[PDB]
RNA sequence: GGCUCGUGUAGCUCAUUAGCUCCGAGCC
């Protein structure tokens, strides 16, 4: 179960 | 100052494949 963002527009997957 | 990237023994929610919270480093 990823994390598509890391918040105020940040980018990975899991 | 901005842009991009880190699972960080890191946090939040729903059985998912994403979005939300912070911070560190490199490059231009």
């Amino acid at each position: 179960r990823p994390r598509g963002t890391r918040g105020k527009g940040r980018r990975i997957r899991r």
